């Protein structure tokens, strides 16, 4: 059960109601969604190697400043040669998980026709 | 003797005259020069990993085309994960540093009386 429930995007079939609002409510859960493959990642990252695409940060930084961060995080984030996976999206869901008090399923049968 | 004579760049002490022209004269000798190590290679290849460096290929391809190559060769060259040595320099010499064959020196038989 664990191999399939908590790993596939066919996890919504057990927990329907996922939506994209760009964040998380106070007390909800935040779901990241990714893919795999080296050739696929190399194809998806193609736009971030263009000189005309990269020039954008210098156009922005004339007027507005960006949040700072530790140098090691920024150093790790710039090595694009050996990468196996990439984040594609995120979804919102408005409730936390119990995580205790084990579950016992209760089964009912449907009535017989006449 | 060849453990020392034919390995170190102090091979010039027996064959002086090495020079860098970026090529080889017709009938000369082409000498490659390399350096060993894991840490050296990881440090030296640091520029070929950054995308601002990698953009040069795409931008220059607007106007001129590069020589052809088979896809697997370029796929293998791109890995750079486990490499122990790297070529650093090149030199020329004006003669053959021959090997791999004996000589023949065709001659004729002598006039013995009959």
């Amino acid at each position: 059960q664990i191999m399939e429930l908590q790993l596939f995007h066919k996890f919504a079939q057990n927990n329907p109601g996922m939506e994209h609002l760009g964040g998380v409510p106070k007390g909800g859960t935040f779901v990241l969604v990714y893919v795999d493959g080296r050739e696929l990642v190399r194809n998806l990252l193609s736009a971030d190697r263009d000189p005309t695409y990269q020039a954008r940060t210098e156009v922005i930084k004339k007027y507005a400043s960006l949040p700072p961060g530790s140098p090691q995080e920024l150093a790790t984030s710039r090595e694009l040669l050996n990468r196996e996976d990439i984040v594609v999206g995120d979804f919102c869901l408005p409730y936390r998980f119990s995580s205790k008090t084990p579950t016992v399923s209760y089964v009912l049968t449907q009535p017989r026709p006449i």
